[PDB]
């Protein structure tokens, strides 16, 4: 019942069921990421690729299926070393459509840095910040606004490569007012400059090794608190030039904040001093 030219257009994103083994009997992340399962993807050469398979239970009618094909076509053009890629999509005869993602061995970045077992250095933490900045620079270059950037929404692969996630077909893996720019709190509109604000908060989470921001301020009171000029304080083991970068991200004037290219330039120079 689907439109044939749309079916043709999505072909390059479609993973055939003979290319994929899904283990619907073993979930990833104890259900905390929703209906996400271990899977094995067979590439053109027959190489076995460990993947994360999400079942899209929200899709029922043919109209929802059609919009889903588009989201897949759009996100398949989005690939960068610091952005979570889309491996492909599955259109099943019986059962919900599937989203196929690369497996992220060390899960989300917030839980990784919060874990007592892991001891990342100040340099390693700065390195994660630089990787996120690189991923965001790529997104911003394609005029893509994330809207929910935070350490909880970045993943870490087996090589400790940070991937900006929670966007496109990788969203809803389960308002973020304490990560939101002052103008987003006032207007409910999001821009790349509001993403820069959220990046600033993410850098603070990195340097505090996952501490929650403004723990004594209600989500309702955040607007007034920011209007008074109060900002997150300098973390104990945060280099002064990197705290200046964080403060730049939270400038009340969106146009005054650094671009993601500026952030990459400035943070790489800080990383290189260590
Ligand atoms: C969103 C997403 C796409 N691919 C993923 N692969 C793995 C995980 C993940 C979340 N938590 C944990 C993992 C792996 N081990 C864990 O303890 C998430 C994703």
């Amino acid at each position: 019942a689907l439109n044939p030219e749309l079916v043709q257009a999505v072909q390059h994103v479609v993973i055939g069921p003979s290319s994929l083994i899904v283990h619907f009997n073993e979930v990833i992340g104890r259900g905390h990421f929703g209906c996400v399962y271990h899977g094995t993807l067979l590439d053109n050469d027959g190489k076995k690729i460990h993947c994360a398979v999400k079942s899209l239970n929200r899709i029922t009618d043919i109209g929802e299926v059609s919009q889903f094909l588009t989201e897949g076509i759009i996100m398949k053009d989005f690939s960068h070393p610091n952005v979570l890629s889309l491996l492909g999509i599955c259109l099943r005869s019986e059962g919900s459509p599937l989203v196929v993602l690369p497996y992220m061995k060390h899960g989300d970045l917030r839980n990784f840095i919060r874990n007592e077992t892991h001891n990342p250095t100040v340099k390693d933490l700065i390195g994660f910040g630089l990787q996120v900045a690189k991923g965001m620079k790529y997104l911003a270059s394609k005029k893509f606004v994330h809207r929910d950037l935070a350490a909880r929404n970045c993943m870490l692969d087996e090589k400790f490569t940070v991937k900006v996630a929670d966007f496109g077909l990788a969203r809803d893996m389960y308002l973020p007012v304490k990560w939101m720019a002052l103008e987003s709190l006032q207007t409910q509109k999001f821009t790349t400059k509001s993403d820069v604000w959220s990046f600033g908060v993410l850098l603070w989470e990195l340097m505090t090794r996952g501490a929650p921001p403004y723990p004594d301020v209600n989500t309702f009171d955040i607007t007034v608190y920011l209007l008074q000029g109060r900002r997150l304080l300098q973390p104990e083991y945060c280099p002064d030039p990197l705290y200046e970068v964080m403060l730049k991200c939270w400038h009340p004037k969106a146009e005054m904040r650094p671009s993601f290219s500026e952030l990459v330039s400035r943070i790489s120079a800080i990383f290189s001093t260590f």
